[PDB]
């Protein structure tokens, strides 16, 4: 429910950024 | 990792986002 | 604030979505 | 656009997740 997502979010998220902006980049 | 981050963003946030929505009528 | 942050999350996470499983495919 | 979605990850996402965290503890 809704912690997990947080959690996943905290940690997961700042990757996904990254990811992405290299990604469009390209 | 992107999948598990990107499996939240395909399901847990849109609940989420209806949550913050009840909260912020409340 | 928000409000904006959760319109555009509405509109635009299901874009993103696509988008990220394309990428993730090439 | 992805960008537009992609400037809230960034700035919008972190500062929703803490308000979620202070209602929740409410």
């Amino acid at each position: 429910g809704i912690g997990a997502v947080l959690k996943v979010l905290t940690t997961g998220l700042p990757a996904l950024i990254s990811w992405i902006k290299r990604k469009r980049q390209q």
